[PDB]
């Protein structure tokens, strides 16, 4: 079949990439993930937990690798041949069920009504410990074929594709779906919240600034001390005590010294504004990110991996639709290099960290 010469000009060169840009981007992130990190959240854990999965299963592209180089043919043993598999899947589903948890911790970190590092880690247990145990009979105590689909091996990867789909592919992209709406949810919501007290602060300043006598500054420093009442909480609302001071010059009768104070207050709300509004951004990003993950490397290869199992026969080709699954395979496979994007783009002040890590 036309599939076969296929793959082995393909899969070499694309397992070969992925694991050198993988090597590199989760050694780097792993390295970051260790070193010491005052307001390191759970986040920290999970995302370490991936790169960790993400290596392993990089540690054996080579192999994989050298299988299409000698014209699809394993010369290692039964034991690595079955632990190729094993990999394979227990890093697939580790990793989609990890950004899974990633986007809801960072959902409840916006809305915070915490996960402590000890039950990040225990979490984090028990998603390996369900899924490498889901996946044994991988390890089962030919060969030569390896890689390859064959009639022994359809039965049960028919009956595995279907739980493994639900449970391993479309529950997570599922609750996926439901984070992205209440992301969306909250963060619409928080930041016309946001705009509303931005804006009554910005009249009574604007009142401030122009204003005849130190009764009316007064007044309107007290209304601003209404909006500012109602997650670092400004270091215990800074501006609010601020404007108590300005409160006091109002009433020793120092109007130009209580309007000079007032105008600096305009940029210590925002500071507020931001700290609480960054978490949400973050939140935004990184359900975007990993819905742009699913999309990419999971839901194609699911739909025609099903759909190749499905109509599989031992006499026909089937060439453009096994094609397709081979390069959505590969997609699959290079998610292990693409999750550091994620830690990058969406980490815990990770552009930080690696500086200071790198930087002798
Ligand atoms: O190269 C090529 O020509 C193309 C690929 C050939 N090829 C090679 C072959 C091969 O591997 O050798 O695999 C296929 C499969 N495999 C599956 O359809 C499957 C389904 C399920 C499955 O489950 C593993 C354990 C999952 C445990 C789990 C985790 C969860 F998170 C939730 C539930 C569960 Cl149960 C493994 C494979 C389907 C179609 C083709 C092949
Ligand atoms: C990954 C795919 C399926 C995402 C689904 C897209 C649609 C169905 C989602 C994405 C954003 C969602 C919206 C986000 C915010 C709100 C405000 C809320 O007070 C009413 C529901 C409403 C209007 C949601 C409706 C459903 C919604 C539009
Ligand atoms: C040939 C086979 C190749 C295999 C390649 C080896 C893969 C393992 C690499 C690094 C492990 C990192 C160990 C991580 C230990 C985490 C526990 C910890 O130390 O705590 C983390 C953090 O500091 C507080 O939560
Ligand atoms: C980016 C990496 C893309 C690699 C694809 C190589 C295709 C080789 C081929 O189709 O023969
Ligand atoms: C930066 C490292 C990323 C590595 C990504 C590897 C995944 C490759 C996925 C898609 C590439 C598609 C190439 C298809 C070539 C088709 C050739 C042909 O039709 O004969
Ligand atoms: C140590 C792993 C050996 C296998 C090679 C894999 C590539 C290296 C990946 C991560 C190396 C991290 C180095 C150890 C950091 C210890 C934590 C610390 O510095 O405090
Ligand atoms: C690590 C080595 C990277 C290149 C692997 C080559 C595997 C092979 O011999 O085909
Ligand atoms: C994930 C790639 C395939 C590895 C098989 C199972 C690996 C389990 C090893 C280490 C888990 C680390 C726990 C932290
Ligand atoms: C398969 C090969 C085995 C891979 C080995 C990778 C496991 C290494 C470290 C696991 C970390 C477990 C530490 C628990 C965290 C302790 C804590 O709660 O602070
Ligand atoms: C096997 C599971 C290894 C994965 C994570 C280990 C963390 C266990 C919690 C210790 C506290
Ligand atoms: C999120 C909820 C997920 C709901 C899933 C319900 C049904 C999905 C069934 C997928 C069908 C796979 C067919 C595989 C086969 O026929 O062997
Ligand atoms: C969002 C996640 C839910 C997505 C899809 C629901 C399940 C769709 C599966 C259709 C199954 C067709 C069949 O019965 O064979
Ligand atoms: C498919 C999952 C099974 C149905 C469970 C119901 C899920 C619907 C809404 C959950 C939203 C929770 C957020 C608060
Ligand atoms: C919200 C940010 C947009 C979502 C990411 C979109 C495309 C993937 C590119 C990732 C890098 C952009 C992230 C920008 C940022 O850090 O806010
Ligand atoms: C979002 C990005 C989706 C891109 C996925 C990459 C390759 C999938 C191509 C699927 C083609 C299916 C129709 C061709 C066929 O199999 O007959
Ligand atoms: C087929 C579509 C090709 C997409 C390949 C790489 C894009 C994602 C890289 C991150
Ligand atoms: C060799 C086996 C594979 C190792 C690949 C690991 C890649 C990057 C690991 C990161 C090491 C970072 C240490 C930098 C020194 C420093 O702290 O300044």
């Amino acid at each position: 079949c036309t599939i076969e010469n296929f793959k082995r000009e393909f899969f070499p060169i694309v397992y070969l990439i992925i694991f050198f840009v993988g090597v590199l981007g989760n050694g780097l992130s792993i390295y970051v993930f260790l070193q010491p990190y005052k307001k390191s959240t759970s986040v920290n854990v999970f995302m370490l937990n991936l790169a960790i999965s993400n290596l392993l299963f990089i540690s054996t592209l080579p192999f994989r690798a050298d299988y299409y180089l000698r014209g699809s043919n394993w010369i290692f043993g039964d034991l690595a041949c079955r632990i190729m598999s094993y990999s394979l899947y227990v890093n697939m589903y580790s990793s989609i069920y990890f950004l899974t948890v990633l986007s809801v911790v960072r959902y409840l970190a916006m809305v915070h009504p915490v996960t402590s590092i000890r039950s990040a880690w225990i979490l984090c247990g028990i998603i390996w410990i369900l899924i490498m145990a889901s996946s044994i009979m991988l390890l089962d105590s030919s060969v030569t074929s390896c890689l390859e689909l064959n009639l022994y091996k359809i039965a049960k990867l028919q009956t595995m594709n279907y739980i493994a789909l639900v449970v391993g592919c479309l529950l997570p992209f599922f609750t996926l779906s439901i984070c992205y709406l209440l992301i969306i949810r909250v963060l619409l919501k928080v930041e016309a919240d946001l705009e509303d007290n931005w804006e009554t602060l910005n009249d009574n300043l604007k009142v401030i600034e122009k204003a005849d006598n130190a009764a009316q500054v007064k007044d309107a420093l007290t209304k601003m001390r209404a909006a500012a009442l109602d997650d670092f909480r400004h270091g215990f609302d800074i501006l609010v005590g601020q404007i108590d001071d300005a409160l006091k010059l109002a009433n020793e009768g120092k109007v130009k010294e209580a309007q000079a104070a007032a105008e600096q207050l305009k940029t210590t709300r925002n500071a507020y504004i931001q700290k609480y509004l960054v978490s949400h951004r973050k939140a935004l990003t990184t359900i975007i990110i990993t819905l742009i993950i699913f999309f990419l490397c999971f839901l194609p290869y699911h739909t025609l991996r099903t759909v190749h199992l499905t109509t599989w026969k031992v006499g026909l080709c089937k060439d453009r639709l096994h094609k397709a699954l081979v390069i959505t395979l590969a997609l699959a496979a290079a998610n292990a290099c693409f999750n550091p994007l994620l830690y990058y783009f969406a980490g815990e002040n990770f552009k930080d960290r690696l500086k200071s890590a790198l930087r002798k």
